[PDB]
């Protein structure tokens, strides 16, 4: 389960597919006039997620957006050779632009001075939290969370099977990591951007999450449990609290261990 491998792609609930790798997700949300795809994975993963699509029966031609949690090689790697593949535009937090254009984290990233460069990406476009994308049926709603990066967004929406809906989150990375040389106690932005978050998060209407690293939401667990128990498997409405819970104990623990 790397973050470039191979993963055959599945219908979670209704038009919601996961169309990742095996270790970082991507998710196609599709709709009969056209289809959006949030995240890119890694830069080989790309061609990855490219096939998956087509193996879910659509055209990349179809795909007229494409979404982006937050701008590291891991997530965004693959948004410049997928906008290339499909025409779409591209859109992120406000913060994340840039670094979306050029595959170059700057100096307020935690992480920076240990982050790979990636890809950029053409036809970049800024969203705000609260900000609806709407393509035909399909109606896609920002949420900011700041903290691992400073354009984070995760991203909410609702599928439906024959009537039966369900509200599908895919939730953007909440963890303190850094550099070496970094820490979180002298800077009071970004721990308050992390503080804020796992409050958004937890408060989201949650039925289905999808974690930008799927193990932090047990995908493999749940796909696992699906295969008897069928897609309410990945039903779990206390998925966003759990995330957040998560995220507050990584930044808590760290901040112990700098005292
Ligand atoms: C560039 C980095 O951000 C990347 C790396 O390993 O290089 C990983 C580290 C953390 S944590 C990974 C697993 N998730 C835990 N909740 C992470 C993320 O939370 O998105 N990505
Ligand atoms: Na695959
Ligand atoms: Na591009
Ligand atoms: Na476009
Ligand atoms: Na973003
Ligand atoms: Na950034
Ligand atoms: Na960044
Ligand atoms: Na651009
Ligand atoms: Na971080
Ligand atoms: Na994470
Ligand atoms: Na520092
Ligand atoms: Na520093
Ligand atoms: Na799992
Ligand atoms: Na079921
Ligand atoms: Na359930
Ligand atoms: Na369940
Ligand atoms: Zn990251
Ligand atoms: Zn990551």
């Amino acid at each position: 389960r790397d973050w470039s491998s191979p993963q055959q792609p599945f219908t979670i609930y209704g038009n919601t597919h996961y169309v990742g790798t095996g270790g970082i997700s991507a998710v196609l949300l599709s709709s009969p006039q056209g289809h959006i795809l949030v995240d890119g994975t890694t830069e080989k993963g790309a061609q990855v997620v490219a096939a998956n699509i087509r193996a879910m029966g659509f055209k990349l031609s179809d795909v007229k957006y494409i979404l982006s949690t937050h701008s590291h090689e891991d997530h965004a790697g693959g948004i410049s050779a997928m906008q290339k593949l499909t025409g779409a535009t591209v859109l992120a937090g406000a913060a994340n632009v840039d670094t979306l254009r050029t595959g170059v984290s700057p100096k307020s990233d935690p992480q920076f001075g240990s982050l790979s460069n990636f890809p950029g990406s053409a036809k970049v476009r800024a969203v705000a939290d609260g900000e609806l994308v709407k393509l035909g049926p399909l109606a896609v709603k920002a949420h900011a969370t700041p903290g691992h990066t400073e354009g984070g967004i995760t991203w909410t929406w609702q599928s439906c099977e024959q009537g039966k809906c369900k509200d599908v989150v895919f939730a953007d990375s909440l963890t303190a990591v850094s550099a070496d040389s970094y820490r979180f106690s002298d800077h009071p932005e970004v721990v308050a951007s992390l503080r804020g978050s796992f409050e958004a998060v937890e408060k989201l209407s949650c039925d289905i999450a999808i974690a930008a690293h799927p193990e932090v939401n047990d995908m493999w667990t749940r796909q696992q449990r699906a295969a008897k128990e069928g897609n309410s498997a990945y039903v779990d409405n206390g998925a966003c609290r759990a995330i957040a819970a998560a995220g507050r104990k990584r930044l808590e623990t760290r901040l112990a261990s700098e005292k």
